[PDB]
RNA sequence: GUGAUGUCACGGAACCUUUGUUGUCUUCGACAUGGGUAA
RNA sequence: UACCCAUGUCGAAGACAACAAAG
């Protein structure tokens, strides 16, 4: 007789659900299994298999409603409806039998004693108990029981963590599920109540149902009546095919940034040209086609499919890279003011290190564990009380945890969903001043902005909230609310509003009962009408106490360009750039806004170092202590492993918006004077100058008690000071002038620590001396050859202090024109223009000015020529190769089956395919002319000629013999001669003997005469024996070497061979083999066959041969063997042939190599070779061809004057000073500002603004040729040395339309350049910015910049063509004696360049030549003294002054014996004239 | 799928430390092609 | 198997090297 009462529980919040656990461990021996006896569970349909359902029990159930009961019975002094509860039995016999027991104190109502053990009735609570099954409570189950894979199926493990109070780090953390609400709000069970059971056990079952509010970790209401994968495959695939494997983990970043929007995969970027050939989207299909067709897709058109799409392709794409009680409510929203980071990591997510907290749902989440923690750290803050409490055991009763116990906050998730930012960090090496090995990580952001639902529920026996409660939500009031880890970044700050409280009395029956009946408004219902009696504001605190944190506001002047990278951001980027500023998201409404702003770890890391640069403890700087366990400044300062700093550092933000710029690099090969391979690059900064500097503000937080401290103070100002001066660049880039700190000021302080921050000798007149010659034509670039001692003796000093004896400072420079500069702006191409490029002159924010970036290369290369050093750039990897001439040592061959030999044909023959007296392509088959099949065919090699009168009047061998006259027809003779006392006897046609036929013109049929036979050479093989000559001819098998139609002339004017061809000139047929000859170059004698054409792309093509190859007696014993070395020198050679920018428009007329882009040597290949031993050298396809060198260039060059390789071979002082990869540079250069209005070489069109200046052309400036100066594959032959161009007045001359060598004309061109040039005359004012300098490096430097009287430097484009000569002169400099007093160093220049002089006769005691060429290379020309210099032209008739060309001089002057010593003799003619 | 006269698990901040940075003159002249002739 | 050269056009580089998380 029983009844059955069906209950549900809501779940208003992510409830928390065990692992499982089988019987053996279900005891309580397990902390595990114990500590999740308050939490959810999960069931197993089998054991074996994981597939269940979760479930709660109704053990759980039953003791949360017999602690609602304890205190409704303790709020209502014991009495249930009429009758009157016992204190209640809570005692157990069998202490073992309990798998828990009480800890916590039992609420009292009553002195009475419990009931008796046996009576005849008992109390309601005894009855609710179970005393008195009576009432039965049932498990309770997802409704329809449902079946699941497994736990992960319906929630995610998380960990919480437990964090020292004192130190601010974590010791201890524990797992467990969390099951979202939103997907499994309901579960459904049943209680069985007997019918004897009291009416009063019931209502009081109803009553503790009701008040039940928490279950499982959550707030409850309880009421009883393949696309990815095919996608990740196909871009793999396309990687592995191009090998292009090396960019997969750029693309894995960069597609997986693609989750914000399916819009970026229109935007992505395209190739400079606009083409679609990206060197990352563009690889294959395309992955660029592959992404469109992606997203168009009709599965992924929602924005929660695309970004899981994205999501799974990068993670695939980086896998593939490897009484009384009162309860106050206090209702309000939590909004972020800097971005946070609630840490939570998920296991199948690895391509992000550091994750942020999500919902299944993708939305934010700030969990209710976070808040309490940040609770109970502000409370204890609060006391200056920590709480000395241990896990386990009877609570702990401080100020801090009595407080705790009343305390209820709701977890809280937000409508924004919008994936999380990724951004990069790293850490330098103080020493070297680059990055260390493996501190590079990417972090998850959540935005600023972000607001969360706040509840906060206390229930107490006070009238309100306590002090303690009202001043910490005070202080999150205040803005001063840090929930969030990463906080010394900035990170997790977040501000209270909308706060409004009230405050119930439960001790009041009606009140209670009201509660009771609306299960505490705490649904979402529920809610909706308690907050409209809720009352705005806060509670305030009698005894508030202040915040510990302080904000001190810095603002930052830089006039200089800046850039805080981002590659991920620039390869997404519609407009193509390197490296692009860093940008964060800020949340507004539901979308994201992008700002440029310096990064928080990033100001913090700078500052850190200006700190630690400066201070030393017990005798070492604090960059050099471990850290660890220490009480040093740093570290109380800042913080370390052991503890949290007392420092929080933000995002700081410029003002306005400024729009970044683009700027252009290349490197300059220091051999050859251009740009070194693969080393074009782009940069897309900031733009900051002294017209316009940038202003960078914003906040950083400090404790009070450090702002209280002097020495921290004082040492927080000295740092602030020795930024303040400059000395601490912000950004990246800091060499070439970018981030340049003009002035630094912070405000908030109260001036504790703001109070810290508050003639040159001549130039030597010069020794070198150049005569000129009117007559004699010179060189535009000589080469420094440079002295073999290069000094690696020296290590670098660190970067982690300032030195005694070093010099630490600036250097303010005027840098002066002597002829016209040239410094483009190449973002734009068309400024003189309306193609022919014209770029206006480098001008940032309509100033002109010269980047730091050339000033820096030009001082490079003048001071790795004072000191000898390495050349800095240089190409190492580039192969040299020749062209051949008509002048043997290769030998035909066929490539074997295997691959890896070559065989050797005896001999080769020319057979007529290309001429019409043959048959040969119609009665060949594919497989024939391809020379995949032998063929037999007939060959002559000596061809007979006869005389009928006896050698005289003009042989030197002639047999004579008896001529039988057969016939004569088309004016030719046919007679057959029996020679050898009739040993031969051969039918031939004779063409007329000039003054000999007309003697013996008689002709008898069947006649006998005398002749005089000799044989010629005519090595040639036809198919089938010609009629005309059908004797001699020996019938051999054979390969078919047939190449095409290769040799051929084009030429844009009309040649003599086909000005001189009569009819009409035939199209270029698209066979090859169709190509038939028309034409003879020599007429008279029907020798030298051509076919000649005309095209509208090539313009006249004249192809003269004739004669494929076929080579016979193949020697199969012979074989060699081809080395690895010559098989890399062929595909050189190939790759030279297919990468041709000269190569004929038309393929039919290149060789088959060519015309169908062989890769690589294959089987049945026929070729010539060169061999040694048996082995072979080298390999060419055809006739005359290409030579490979075998080594590379860097070969050609000592070893210590290659560039550096860091890692340490060690550094040279050039170096040293200026830096490599490995080691930062101690100089930093930066934007020269032109002084005053500019003498222009050319005025503009409008005389309105007289600043512009007007177009002028350039000649072509064309790819340095090392093979010049390196005339051939010689090991005579060496790199000459370190290039540097003369000064010369060309720019006079070329300032009209004169070219520099001829003077004939300039036109525009596709490939040349057009520019405006700043005319000799204007000044520039500069400053380097050197550290830690010793005396002879800053004299050495000084020398590099002033030179000597009559010495200058050269700049910018068009070296060649007399343009770029500046000087530079040194105005003063500024010493850093100490971080806050500086003295001038002009009366200390002396002593300097004499210590630098001096340190150069140490090294190169009298050795100090180069340095004397330089100085020749440097001399700028005298008075009344003008030099004539310009390149050779390609050959005598093509110059008008009649001097000697290239092809000229190779023999003769700059012959191939003596180039070497002209190129390495500063000034020395090429042409007498 | 929990036992039952005794479960503070709202008893526990995934927390602390790290500079997207180092190096690089928007530069610049001789090369490309393969045969033809031996009346 | 031994000589002989003939033709006059044309852009190149477009990122590279390193770190890809540790304590
Ligand atoms: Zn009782
Ligand atoms: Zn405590
Ligand atoms: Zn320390
Ligand atoms: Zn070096």
């Amino acid at each position: 007789m029983t009844t059955t009462m069906k209950i549900s529980i809501e779940f208003l919040e992510p409830f928390r659900m065990t692992k499982w656990q089988e019987s053996t461990r279900r005891n309580k021996n397990n902390k595990e299994f114990v500590r999740g006896q308050a939490f959810a569970r999960w069931h197993r349909n089998k054991k074996d298999n994981t597939k269940g359902r979760p479930y709660i029990t109704g053990t759980l159930l039953r003791s949360a409603v017999i602690r609602s009961a304890e205190n409704l019975l303790t709020l209502s002094d014991g009495k249930i409806s009429e009758k009157t509860c016992c204190p209640g039995k809570f005692d157990t016999e069998d202490k073992d039998r309990l798998l828990q027991l009480r800890q916590r104190s039992t609420l009292r109502w009553t002195d009475k004693n419990p009931c008796p053990d046996n009576a005849e009735t008992y109390c309601p609570f005894c009855e609710l108990l179970g005393r008195s099954f009576r009432i039965h409570f049932g498990n309770l189950s997802l409704p329809g029981k449902p079946d699941f894979d497994g736990p992960k199926a319906i929630g995610s493990q998380r960990v919480l963590n437990r964090v020292d109070f004192k130190s601010g780090k974590a010791h201890d953390f524990f797992k467990a599920y969390e099951v979202d609400h939103t997907r499994f709000p309901r579960f459904e069970g049943e209680i069985t109540i007997d019918n004897k059971v009291s009416a009063e056990a019931r209502k009081l079952l109803c009553d503790s149902l009701k008040f039940t509010d928490r279950l499982c970790g959550a707030l409850c209401v309880i009421r009883f009546d393949n696309l990815a994968e095919k996608t990740a495959e196909q871009i793999i695939s396309i990687l592995d095919d191009n090998k292009k494997t090396e960019y997969t983990r750029l693309l894995a970043d960069a597609i997986r940034s693609l989750r914000r929007s399916s819009k970026l995969v229109a935007g992505l970027p395209k190739d400079h040209d606009g083409k679609d050939d990206h060197y990352l989207w563009d690889i294959g299909v395309t992955i660029r086609q592959i992404l469109t067709t992606s997203a168009d897709t009709k599965e992924l058109k929602n924005a929660g499919k695309w970004r899981e799409f994205c999501e799974k392709l990068g993670e695939a794409l980086y896998l593939k890279s490897k009484s009384v009680l009162k309860e106050t409510v206090v209702c309000g929203e939590l909004v972020a003011k800097t971005p946070f980071f609630f840490g939570a990591i998920d296991e199948d997510a690895k391509q992000t290190a550091l994750q942020v907290l999500l919902t299944p749902d993708n939305k934010y989440r700030l969990p209710r564990s976070a808040v309490r923690g940040i609770l109970r750290r502000d409370l204890q803050t609060y006391f200056d009380s920590p709480c000395n409490a241990e896990l386990g055991g009877r609570p702990c009763m401080c100020k801090t945890c009595r407080i705790m116990r009343g305390i209820t906050v709701m977890d809280a998730r937000s409508e924004y969903n919008a994936p999380p930012e990724i951004r990069h960090r790293t850490r330098i090496n103080p020493f070297t001043g680059t990055v260390a090995e493996g501190a590079l990580f990417n972090m998850e952001v959540a935005p600023e902005g972000i607001v969360f639902p706040f509840q906060l529920r206390y229930r107490g026996s006070e009238d309100g909230l306590p002090d303690a409660l009202k001043t910490v939500l005070k202080w999150w009031a205040e803005g001063q609310a840090f929930m969030s880890g990463a906080a010394s970044t900035g990170k997790g700050r977040f501000r209270m509003e909308n706060a409004k409280y009230e405050t119930l009395d439960l001790s009041d029956e009606n009140q209670r009962n009201d509660y009771l009946k609306n299960w505490g408004w705490r649904d979402e219902k529920g809610l909706e009408e308690l907050k409209k009696r809720l009352n705005s504001g806060l509670p305030e605190p009698g005894n508030y106490r202040d915040p510990k944190w302080h904000e001190i506001n810095v603002s930052i002047e830089m006039a200089s360009p800046f850039i805080n990278g981002d590659p991920i951001r620039a390869a997404v980027d519609k407009r193509g750039t390197a490296v692009v500023t860093f940008v964060k998201y800020k949340a507004e409404g539901e979308e994201a806004k992008p700002v440029c702003a310096y990064k928080a770890e990033s100001f913090r890391g700078v500052i850190r170092s200006a700190v630690a640069r400066i201070h030393m403890e017990d005798g070492v700087p604090l960059t050099e202590l471990t850290h660890s366990d220490c009480e040093c400044l740093l570290c109380q300062i800042f913080g370390s492993e052991y503890e949290a700093g007392k420092i929080r550092f933000e995002d700081l933000v410029f003002e306005s918006d400024p729009e970044p710029v683009t700027f252009d690099h290349v490197a300059i090969d220091r051999f050859t004077g251009g740009a070194a391979a693969k080393k074009k690059f782009d940069d897309s900064p900031l733009p900051g100058s002294p017209a316009r500097p940038l202003m960078l503000k914003g906040s950083f937080w400090i404790r009070r008690d450090v702002l209280e401290d002097e020495e921290y103070c004082k040492a927080l100002g000295k740092a602030l000071a020795d930024v303040n001066n400059g000395l601490y660049p912000l950004g990246g880039k800091s060499a070439i002038g970018y981030g340049q700190v003009k002035s630094l000021g912070i405000k908030g302080d109260d001036k504790r620590i703001s109070r810290l921050m508050n003639a040159v000798p001549e130039k030597p007149k010069t020794d070198a001396e150049v005569r000129i010659e009117a007559e004699k034509v010179y060189y535009p670039h000589y080469f420094v050859e440079p002295h073999k001692k290069v000094e690696r003796e020296e290590k670098p000093c660190g970067h982690q202090k300032f030195h005694e004896g070093r010099l630490t400072g600036k250097i303010r420079c005027k840098l002066i024109t002597k002829t016209p500069l040239i410094v483009p702006d190449t973002s734009n191409d068309d400024f003189f223009r309306p193609y022919h490029k014209s770029y206006a002159f480098f001008r940032l924010h309509k100033q002109i000015m010269i980047p730091g970036s050339e000033l820096r290369g030009m001082v490079s290369s003048v001071y790795e020529t004072v000191t000898n050093s390495c050349f800095r750039i240089f190409d190492e990897t580039k192969r040299l190769s020749w062209r051949m001439d008509a002048d043997q040592d290769f030998l035909p061959g066929r490539v074997t089956a295997d691959g890896k030999h070559i065989q050797k044909f005896s001999e080769t023959a020319r057979v007529p395919f290309y001429d019409k007296t043959q048959k040969h392509f119609d009665i060949l088959d594919e497989q024939e002319i391809a020379g995949e099949k032998p063929v037999r065919m007939w060959v002559k090699r000596f061809i007979k000629r006869l005389s009928l009168v006896d050698p005289a009047k003009h042989w030197k061998r002639r047999k004579e013999g008896i001529a039988t006259f057969i016939e004569q027809k088309n004016g030719s003779y046919y007679f057959n001669v029996v020679t050898n006392n009739g040993c031969t006897s051969f039918h031939l046609w004779h063409k007329p003997d000039n003054f000999d036929q007309e003697k013996l013109e008689g002709i008898q049929n069947g006649e006998k005469l005398d002749c005089w036979v000799r044989d010629s050479r005519y090595q040639k093989a036809f198919q089938e024996i010609p009629e005309n000559d059908p004797d001699g001819w020996e019938c051999k098998e054979g390969y078919l070497h047939v190449v095409g139609p290769s040799k051929v002339e084009f030429s844009d004017k009309k040649g003599d061979v086909i000005n001189n061809f009569q009819g009409t000139l035939p199209s270029v047929p698209n066979d090859w083999k169709t190509i038939r000859t028309n034409d003879f170059k020599n007429r008279k004698r029907k020798n030298e066959p051509v076919f000649c054409c005309e095209d509208d792309k090539g313009n006249y093509y004249t192809m003269a041969k004739y004669c494929e190859t076929f080579f016979f007696d193949l020697k199969e014993n012979e074989e060699y063997e081809i080395p690895e070395k010559a098989r890399i020198k062929y595909k050189e050679l190939l790759r030279v042939y297919n990468n041709n920018p000269q190569a004929v428009p038309e393929s039919v007329f290149q060789s088959r190599v060519a015309r169908e882009n062989v890769e690589k040597l294959k089987s049945g290949d026929l070729v010539y070779f060169k061999h040694n031993e048996k082995y072979v050298e080298d390999i060419v396809p055809v006739r005359i061809s290409r030579t490979v060198d075998d080594r590379m260039i860097g070969k050609r060059m000592s070893a210590d004057l290659r560039p550096c390789h860091g890692d340490w071979k060690g550094l040279c002082p050039a170096c040293r000073l200026f830096g490599t990869g490995s080691y930062k540079g101690r100089v930093r250069f930066g934007f020269a500002s032109l002084e005053n209005d500019p003498e222009w070489l050319i005025p503009g069109k409008n005389p309105g603004d007289p600043f512009h200046g007007g177009p002028v052309m350039l000649s072509l400036l064309e790819r340095p040729r090392p093979t010049w100066s390196i005339p051939g594959s010689d090991n005579k032959f060496k790199v000459p040395g370190r290039k540097f161009y003369v000064h010369h007045h060309a720019w006079k001359t070329i300032k009209d339309g004169n070219h520099p060598t001829t003077g004939k004309a300039i036109e525009q061109s596709p490939n040349n350049r057009t520019v405006e040039a700043l005319a000799g005359g204007n000044s520039f004012s500069f400053e380097i910015a050197f550290e830690n300098l010793k005396e002879w490096e800053l004299g050495l430097l000084i020398h590099s910049l002033q030179l000597e009287k009559g010495l200058a430097h050269k700049l910018g484009m068009a070296k060649s063509m007399g343009f770029g000569s500046v000087e530079i002169d040194v105005e003063s400099v500024r010493l850093r004696k100490d971080w806050k007093q500086w003295r001038n160093g002009n009366s200390e220049i002396p002593n300097w360049l004499g210590k630098g002089f001096a340190k150069l006769k140490e090294w190169f005691r009298d050795e100090l030549d180069f340095i004397e060429n330089l100085k020749k290379l440097l001399w700028f020309p005298e008075g009344d003294q003008a030099p004539r210099v310009c390149y050779p032209m390609l050959r005598k008739k093509d110059d008008p002054n009649g001097n000697s060309g290239y092809e000229e001089l190779k023999d003769g002057e700059f012959k191939k014996e003596d180039r070497q010593k002209k190129l390495t003799t500063p000034w020395t003619p090429w042409a007498s004239s």
